[PDB]
Order: structure tokens, then sequence, then C-alpha cells
């Protein structure tokens, strides 16, 4: 037995306050639907760019951990109820996307009709899963930091648009360092701002020109465009101060989430403590990220949380 | 309070033997020398073709925690005082390496002996660093440790002594890593088509109909002879058997743990008291791994099952 009105009172602090958080981190206004079994496709969260055949492992208050058919349970995963990066079976066909099929499967060969029939399961319902107008336009070139490698900002390109959200590549580098983002994204840049803020921006590998890198000879020889620099929106902040309580996934085991702490405070970041642990297992996580969530999101969701240790 | 002999009496359980450790992985012969402070320089984990300018940070047991010098204190890491891929200061300019220096620093703009009288610290002494048919340019067949379903296109790029590094051409260097002759991810060229695998490409090269011997000829490469590479015996890890494991997602810690699972040169490490969703698979002449005593015998402290 657990309870965080006692637990604010006994560490005399306060909880960061539920109208800070986003819709997507907040208390679901619904029950999870889905049931183990259920079969879907969704985004691969280490290879962006790719999306693959999932099946529903576990059920977990307002989350479930999904698995890639055919390949290893290691590379199970986590994700919300109302996750964006997950759709239904027929999705990638009715919206023009490349579906990698299950491990020892050819694409030329792989039907979803044919497939659930062979495995005797059923596809997530489409209500499962039931904008305003953005600048970006896939094949648009920006200037994007490398979230693996922060300290680069790189010539990079919008190569996929689901709804408001798009898919940010680097040219020339491969898919692995491709990653999903909005208009209002700290981590992207209209063409020019490294110039302006006297930063060195990362050409293509390949590209002859990395000290003399002209944009205008670049989107000649590519026959693309930029993203226009109004199509980038204002981040307002978080608001989340120094010692707020909250809950959080564990990164290392996210099949928990924790009591945590807002240890630090960035201009877009927090820093997670796990009240008990020690401070080694701190880490720097982005404030709308859908794992971190207001005080009693676990208890309203029916998923356990970790008191401290 | 804790004891590996009430703990294998209760588990009713037997340990690895002591035997079936490799020499960097058993009880070590010196004492470790290594002081707070100390600068040296040696390969970054995370960016293995890249040399750095550090600083032993911590000293714990027979471990050493080493700083990036100007870098934030998040990439610091652990490794054994006896580890291979640490070296002296000036050891770069005496074998024609390339050393990065640290934050902010130029490569034209660097210098040891003014770095050290400016920061009022002290080299490592030489001392503490006195612990193959591959030559340097040879072409080989490499697994992606980082995408294991790929065997790739690899040059030999570096070598310091009998360990060498794999570079996948035409990919980044961040994929590069160090191994030696035994290493069961290397294979010879022609080893793909002779086992019915795929092998990868070098990015933008137009074939994926691909010709090892049109690519050789192109690179002006010569391919790491079949005979260079060598039979790797399995480990003798049995399943249940216990031992000393660095935690991978906290290294300053070792943990007991137990050989849930085995593979021919692989084990799956299992921390007692701990969910089985901890767990995970390691090489078994890891130097993270060790035999049980090696954390009381070295002044390591070691952590008890949660
Ligand atoms: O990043 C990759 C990479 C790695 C793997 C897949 C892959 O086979 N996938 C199917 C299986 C899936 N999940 C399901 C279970 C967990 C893994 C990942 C996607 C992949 N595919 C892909 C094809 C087309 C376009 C872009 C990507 C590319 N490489 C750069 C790094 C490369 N290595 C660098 C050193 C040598 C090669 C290897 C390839
Ligand atoms: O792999 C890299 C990479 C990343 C970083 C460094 C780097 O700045 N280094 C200095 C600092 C050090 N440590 C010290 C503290 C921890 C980090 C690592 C080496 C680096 N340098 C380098 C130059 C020459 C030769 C080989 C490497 C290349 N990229 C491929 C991935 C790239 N991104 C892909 C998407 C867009 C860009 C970014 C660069």
């Amino acid at each position: 037995a657990w309870c965080w009105a006692s637990y604010l009172e006994e560490e005399k602090a306060v909880a960061v306050p539920a109208k800070l958080f986003k819709e997507h981190q907040s208390f679901p206004y619904n029950k999870n639907g889905f049931k183990v079994g259920m079969k879907l496709e969704g985004v691969d969260p280490e290879h962006q760019s790719v999306y693959c055949v999932l099946t529903v492992a576990e059920v977990c208050g307002y989350r479930i951990k999904l698995h890639f058919d055919g390949y290893s349970d290691c590379y199970d995963f986590w994700v919300n109820a109302d996750a964006l990066d997950i759709h239904p079976v027929g999705w990638c066909e009715k919206t023009g996307h490349k579906l990698h099929p299950p491990k020892g499967y050819k694409e030329e060969e792989f039907n979803w009709q044919t497939y659930l029939k062979t495995c005797k399961a059923q596809a997530a319902p489409k209500s499962l899963f039931e904008v305003i107008p953005s600048g970006f336009r896939v094949g648009m070139k920006l200037e994007a930091v490398d979230k693996k490698n922060p300290s680069f900002i790189c010539v990079a390109t919008v190569t996929d648009m689901v709804d408001n959200r798009f898919l940010v590549h680097f040219d020339n580098w491969d898919e692995s360092y491709d990653y999903w983002c909005e208009a209002s994204s700290p981590h992207i840049h209209p063409v020019g701002w490294c110039k302006e803020h006297r930063r060195t921006l990362i050409t293509p590998p390949g590209y002859p020109n990395v000290k003399h890198f002209s944009w205008d000879k670049y989107l000649e020889e590519t026959n693309s465009l930029p993203a226009p620099a109004r199509a980038f929106k204002v981040k307002p902040p978080h608001g989340f101060q120094k010692k707020m309580k909250l809950e959080v996934v564990d990164k290392r085991n996210p099949m928990f989430i924790r009591v945590a702490t807002v240890a630090d405070t960035d201009d877009h970041r927090v820093k997670v403590h796990f009240d008990g642990w020690n401070n080694c297992y701190d880490y720097w996580i982005d404030a709308d990220s859908p794992d971190i969530h207001p005080v009693g999101w676990c208890s309203k969701t029916g998923h356990p949380l970790q008191p401290p240790l």
C-alpha cells in the first residue's frame, strides 16, 4: 500500500501541476481496449523509418508491450494505448508506406488477410487508434540535431509525414539516425540557422563541400525546397520546477513506472530522479515525453507504481 | 553483511570454476597502480576508432572510472586496471596514432607536456600499462555487433599488438570495433557465399552480383588469409553456475549473478533478487564477468541479491 498525498506531506514537496502535462502524458479519458495477440503495424523505435508487423504481447494499465512477429522478444517495447506511431492492419498499404514483413518473410510474399488466418489471429480494431496545416512537406530540407550525437547539427530532409508529425532523415547517413518530430521541435532549425549562431553545420558524407557548403547549390543539386522559416514554431516553456514530483517510466526496465522527482530543469528537458535509488540512476528526458506523467496516473490507469526504494 | 559460501549452500548451487575464466577475468597478479587525477590516452568505447585524452576520475578495486577531458561526466566509463585499450601519455605520437584532444582544443594546438603543466596534473606512469595473421588494410566479412543479422564487407584499419580494429567500408566509424583472431564476429572473404548468407556490400558500391576480386583490385587491398581466423573453444559454463558480473546499466556496480542460459560463446547473466527483464546476453570472455570472490580479493564492493 502506497499513497501520494501522505508522501507529499512526509517529504514536504509539491507535485508538478497536472495542467502542465500535455494530452498524451495526462489522464486518459478512456479504457485500454487492446488485448494480447491482437496484430497491428507500427514504427520500429530504433529504426524510425521502418514500419513493422507487431503483436500485443502484454496489456498493463494504459500501456501495451509490442512484439516484432518472427523476431526475438528482447526487442519488445512499451507505448501508451494512445501512441501515434502504431497503426491498424492495412495502414501502410492505404497510406503508401512500405511495411517490413515478419522475420523470414519476403515483402513480395506477405499478405495480412492470409497471415491473420495462418496465425488464427485478430487485427486490433481500427477504433482502438481513433490537423493544423504545417509548412513542412516531404522532400523539404532543414538543419537538425543528431539526437544520438547532440553536439552535431546536420543537413537533413523531411522523408515521411503522418498528420502533423514528420520523419527527419540525415542525408547520406544511415536511417538508424532518423527520428519523428513536429514544427515546434527544439531539435530542428531552418536552413542557415548554423551560420547565424556561429555553429558548424555537418554536411552530407561524400559531399565534397564540407568547409565551403552552400545551401543554395545543394538545393539545386538535389532539386529540393527548403522548409520555410515560418513553418517553425515556438515551443512554450514546460514550467516544471526543481524538487517537484511526478511518475516516470524506467528507461532501463520500462515495464515499471517509478516515484520520480525533478532533479534539475532545462529549457525543454527535465532530470528524473527515482526516489530511494542513487543519483547515478538519474537521466535527462524531454518534458513533453509520453513517458513522464502526473501524480496518480498509475492509480487511475490501473498500472502498478514502484514506490521509493 | 553477505557471503558467497552461505549463499552457495542455501541456494544449493556450485560456482563457475576459477579455471574456466580467462587471464583478464580472473584474480590479478598485481594491485591497482592508478590514482585519481593521473592522465592517459585511451580508445573511446562508443567511437572505437578514436583515441582520447583521459583522466582517472575514480579508483575502485582493480577498476578505474575514466573521464573524457572537457566533455560531460555523463560519458565517463569503467575499465579494469589491466585493460588493453588504455595507453600512457605520448603513445599516440610514438605509434603514429591520431589523438583527439580535450573539448574545444584543436589538434594543431594540443601538447601533453604543456597541457599537464596547465592542469597541474601527472601522466599515468608507463609501468602501469606493461600487461595474429591480420595486417592493416586487409579485407574480411564481419558481423555488425549493433545489428547482428548483418555480415558486411570490412577492413582492418588499425592494429595494436594482437588486437585489431574492424571497420565497415563506407559506413560511419561508430560501427567500428576492436577484436582478436579468435572472434566469432569475423570471417574470411567468401564465408557468406559458402554459408548461403547475404553479404552487405559497401554503401554506394554499384553491385549488390558483388565481386570480392574486383573490389580487392579497385581498393588495391589483400583479403585476410582464411588461416589467420582461429578457432575459439567453448566456454564450458553450465546453467545454474554462479559468478560476479558488472551491471551494464550502472557499471559502478558488480553484482551476484547466475548463468541463466548458455550459448556457444555467450552466457545469459541473471542478477539474483532482480526480475528476468534485467537479464542480458554477454560474451563469455568479457572482462566484466569474474569468478566468485574477485570483488573481495581486489577491494571492489559487491552488490548482494535484491
Ligand atoms: O540501421 C540499419 C538497419 C538495421 C536493421 C534493419 C532491419 O533489418 N530491419 C528489420 C528488423 C527491424 N527490427 C525488428 C526487430 C528489431 C529490429 C529493424 C529494421 C534495417 N533495415 C532497413 C532497410 C531499409 C532501409 C532502412 C533500414 C536497417 N543499418 C545501418 C547500420 C548497418 N551496419 C553498419 C555497419 C555495417 C552495416 C546495417 C543496416
Ligand atoms: O560517429 C560519429 C561521431 C560522433 C562523435 C564524434 C566526436 O565528436 N568525437 C569527439 C568526442 C568523442 N567522445 C568524447 C566524449 C564522448 C564522445 C567521440 C569522437 C565523431 N568524431 C569523429 C571524427 C572523425 C572520425 C571518427 C569520429 C564522430 N558520427 C556518425 C553519426 C553522425 N550523425 C548521423 C546523423 C547525422 C550525423 C555524427 C557523427
